[PDB]
């Protein structure tokens, strides 16, 4: 570390000698893990490079479509590039999705009908999916439930997917048509599901039912591993372009990838029956989406490095963390158990102060939920960010970092508010 | 008093002949009183829009450039308030995210219907693009209303008019009818589009038996053609395309839904998802163009109306049955011409393409049980407030002309097209 | 005529009074023949623009989204060819990179002048924004023509007209005179703008003595107001702003230079740099709006002209001196009104701001109304005035005649009852 | 620890061979300490950018969408401030209006020169693109400095170094010398680019003789490669391109000028016009991308530096002469390789094209690989070479080190096995 970097961190940010010694130890400790992620990153960069070349991407795919957007070659080729990367029959990538929940919800709705049953098998889903499902019948929101779609949820057993109950439900209920698997844990204290764990779960599903649609919410997992859920038997997946796969450059949108049958059904929900993905001009965003995809394998691993570094420094400082720095990652999220409300809030506020945009904004608990979100793209979580519900045992979630230098610095700034 | 240089260019470059120029002079004189009538309406509508801008205090800060989630895009949210004011509705939902007007119409229907509910169309067969929304072919799996348990009834016209007595009989008999669908603009037929005063009476009749059924009007092509909109005469919810009238020729994509807050809000959950609705959705930097387009819409709409009315008269002077007639007061921007001959139809449509500023050199081909042909040489792909024309190829070979960013363009296009049929 | 609900809304919202509404009905009737005349010109110009589009085979592929160097931006390069066709010139250079019209004008001048050359303005004192380009304050270091050794001469008007005999005497005497500057639109004065036929005669006189001197015309506010442009009557080079007439109210920034290839090319080296010229310059995805703007320009321009003409008549009927009169055939979109009272001027201009769709609530030495979609776009309804005797105000623009008309009624109602 | 499937894919898709893979493992190990060194600089620069953003209080409101004149575009004005903070200068002028880096350099030059002034280049012959700006071909009329009466002196290098004693002698004898031109990055030559410490000494020597002469540094390709910039060691004004380092691979066009307010302001009058300068100029909605690109610039620049250093070592290990050597600390992102053979040169450059994500299939006197997202952006993996003895090729860029690395492997496999 240059003398001038250290002087500046101490004077400008009040980073103290205690935190700097933790920093030196943590950075040395994560070196072998980091070399492991570099190998994945290189494979993934090549994977993406190959897809671009096989689709013959050129300046002409950087379209500026208008109106109906009939024959937007840029738009249609990107879908082909995503299908190739995910090893799927089809893909549907659009700026029109307002967030990742929109993509997930469209995949769900598109592939469900009255009297079908949807079954989540990783316990309670992410809060934003509750209205899509219809978990509150005092509200009229056009949920699955309101359209006659039944819902089953399998709690985790011994902290793992209760695969024996999943199989028994499949044997006993012919109306189950789609199983929902969530790759990234939300607000809990449980490790996100690795690709090999998804692979086994699907292997067990197929022993019982070869037809049920297996859907995986892939948000935050893209390019973290050398494979995606589609490589291990997922029929359809969805995610958000302002997380990993947009490389920090995409300004909005989402994707759905998988079997043509299922992707196509989702598209009729995203637009309307009879139109699907055949119309939809793209506002001039195609170059950003392409460049973002190309930079995604790299930026994803900057973020993963940030998470692994955070896990180790916080563990050394005395905090319980999940996952541990040497637990191989499947997503970019890092959880830290503060066990103290003030420590939680001080930490999150620290991340905001480490942010390039709105660094001066004082984070307020809006159970209330506090967030650091000083990013170029509003809501992008590939950029350094953090959030947490305010409740015992005061776990915070950190994710993102356009560069590891930024993530690292953020953590140093934040930890410096908690220990000296 | 066409300038000598204009006449020379038209005759030399476009092979417009003296017979056509004589029809032009007569037609222009014949439609002058009609044009003055539309100017009165335009003035009113221009003022209605200006007041809506000023009441919402539109400023430069509404010309947003939102990203990501688009949480608190003040431009977007204020445009919704401006449209709600113009249409005299509780709410509105205007977004570039709609891929076409069919999407906006579909979202309004899906959002406000549930399994075991019945939707009822009362103006006969809907526009072709709605057939999959409804679910008219049970051999296709397209996620239609029918596939979601929504029943469908359709009331044929009787003696060319909405059969208001059968509509009432259906409402008395069928408790499950939750939404009535009115299409303002006729599609491919030989029937005048429904005027606002006609819609008013239809609704007044519905309200004699049932004050709760949702009255939905597909308002495509009708915005600013009259001094009132369907929402001013009892419509609960309306939908349209921003690349037709209301975009002023400047909007590059999108749609709108307007009406009662309850029904607009339900539509938003179909457009995005339950729980989000219109709370998320950045707008790609399009807001300035949508506002400016709205401001210019009353004007541009009436340029297209004038083109339709002038077309009606001149083709009639040439011997053709047209609909509506030049002096039938309009409710939309569409003009139909019965060519009664396949070649004449095709030649006319190709001539429209050749009169266009974009893709003028493209040779239109007959590209449903019948082939369709289209002239679509426009700055915005598929925009029909720009001069365009289309037709299914079937007897008696009716063609449909609409649009014109300026009346001069529309007029020139008709002369060019007509000079391919008569000499 | 005006619908009852329009009348009521105007009265209730803007306190438009009966006197003003009676003047409206008279003025509108009075200007109808003039309006028919402008419609003939509009029709011709619309056709000539359409023909230029068709001749360049404009297609959706011209709606470019170029990046970096912008090598081979076909939309860019075709628009230049479409303008050159419209203006009947060898070349044109149309770019969003010009920050305003003064930038385009400046580039045309700098590009075609060298040290020891003399520029001569022949319509008296140029618009204030050109003063630094010329270099009229020797206490400022601004990179002016004077700082680069370019001499300047300015011929005053004589009896209100261009002093053509002095122009010719100067040309006979001073062989360093390389460029003559003509300003089509009058600025802040009380003098009618120069019509195309007046420009034709001036250039014919110049050409009696000298066929080599560059004749440059600042064409701002003039585009599509007549059926000809200065390039049709002997101008070697012209320049203007895309946020005035020729952008059709759609263009968001930029400018143009049109004329002989030799002079347009020299201009381009000043806009970028020697050896690059117009060969580089990506265009930010603005191409579709520039093409559409151009297509709608003949129409929008005439809406603004009607607004001026209607304004001239109603204000004359209300008792004010106006220039030009409603029946003086126009060459630009500007209308001047001599208020002879500071408070009447200010109230008028504040009225125009309250009639505006954007920033209608914003409060407003030089006073300005500028509540527009595009910042500083003067094809949109706007007005301005320096605060000095005899308190002349300048109105210009109107995306639609209805908007311009409504604004004049709102503003006039603040002055008379 | 290259994964087995990475290896198989490289061999099977690109015919990468075992010899090249063996050299890869060696070279990667050999450059590790150099890489750790660049990570220290990257961390420092990352922090210095972050501080600049925070000191200017960058917010979502800086992500402007200005129109027309662009008066008070706060995103635009704040970015100038951020740049000025980063470069430790009084002022900066950052605009998408620059068509390339040459435009920015040319404007800084023209803006600060007047007739009878002399410009002196002190690093030998400038980059070819500057020749018309200076005016080196008296048979062309291109608006060059020469055509505006600006004299030119050029001091040849002596024994490969800046001839500082000649520079001082010139300054002592020629009072008309107003600006000194230093080029940081070597062009198409075989000489190491000038390090910041070398620039510091040059300026220190200049200041022993003349405290007033303007010292201009063309900074292209050098941003964020060292922990200081030329403005930190005495430069009065610098210029560069936003589609090179400082755009972070995200900027789609534009350039920057930074330095003393006096000199930057004079440059702005050349970029637009006298009296306007940088006060007008809307920015087409590009602001977010320029801010994010700047934030990512320290990182992306070092990825490109790593690519160059890795290239240097692997190519050295393969038997080629390279400049600089892998262990010569860098000042820019360029790597030169002397092929001593026309075909090897061409084959190498064709390889780089085949490794590109955009236009990878496009076929390619000066040969170039340029399969990039932003047209002409040299921060992305690219290569070029004039075809002349001794067949030196120039490699630069890489949005990620993995990309640069894979490109060198693909290209090198075409030459050895
Ligand atoms: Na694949
Ligand atoms: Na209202
Ligand atoms: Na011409
Ligand atoms: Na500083």
């Amino acid at each position: 570390m240059l003398e001038f970097t250290k002087r500046s961190l101490m004077n400008k940010y009040n980073i103290n000698e205690r935190v700097l010694e933790l920093y030196e130890r943590a950075l040395n400790d994560v070196e072998k893990e980091f070399k492991y992620y570099d190998e994945i990153r290189e494979y993934n960069q090549l994977k993406v490079l190959k897809a671009f070349q096989e689709e013959r991407i050129s300046e002409s795919h950087f379209t500026n479509s208008s109106g109906y957007g009939y024959n937007d070659i840029g738009r249609d080729s990107l879908d082909r590039v995503y299908a190739n990367i995910f090893n799927t029959e089809s893909a549907f990538v659009r700026p029109h999705f307002v967030n990742g929940t929109h993509a997930i919800g469209a995949a769900l709705f598109g592939n469900l009908r009255p009297n079908d049953t949807m079954m989540s098998i990783c316990g309670m889903p992410y809060d934003t999916l509750h209205d899509i499902i219809g978990m509150d019948d005092s509200k009229k929101v056009g949920s699955l439930r309101e359209y006659g779609v039944k819902y089953k949820m399998v709690d985790l057993k011994d902290g793992k997917v209760d695969i024996n109950t999943v199989k028994e439900e499949l044997k006993k209920d012919d109306s189950i048509k789609l199983i929902h698997i969530q790759r990234s844990t939300g607000y809990g204290w449980r490790k996100s599901l690795r690709i090999a764990e998804i692979a086994e779960i699907i292997k067990s599903i197929r022993e019982v039912n070869e037809n049920v649609i297996v859907f995986v919410d892939n948000c935050y997992g893209e390019f973290v591993e050398e494979k995606e859920p589609t490589d291990v038997g997922a029929d359809i997946i969805a995610g958000s372009l302002i997380k990993n796969i947009g490389g920090g450059i995409a300004t909005t949108g989402g994707y759905i990838a998988g079997k043509e049958e299922y992707v196509t059904q989702a598209t009729f929900r995203v637009t309307v029956p009879g139109i699907g993905g055949e119309c939809g001009s793209t506002f001039g965003v195609m170059r950003s989406l392409y460049e973002g995809l190309f930079m995604a394998p790299h930026v994803t691993i900057e973020a993963v490095k940030g998470a692994v570094f955070c896990a180790r420094i916080m563990e050394l400082a005395g905090f319980d963390v999940l996952p541990k720095y040497n637990d191989k990652r499947t997503d970019i999220i890092q959880a830290i158990k503060f066990n103290d409300e003030k420590k939680l809030i001080d930490f999150i506020k620290g991340i905001q102060t480490a942010s390039p945009v709105d660094s001066f904004v004082q984070c307020e608990a809006w159970d209330k939920v506090i967030m650091a979100a000083g990013t170029f793209v509003q809501g992008a979580s590939i950029e350094l960010s953090a959030d947490a519900p305010i409740r015992e045992p005061y776990i915070g979630y950190l994710q993102g970092g356009l560069t590891f230098d930024h993530a690292k610095l953020g953590v140093l700034i934040a930890l410096s508010k908690l220990i000296m």
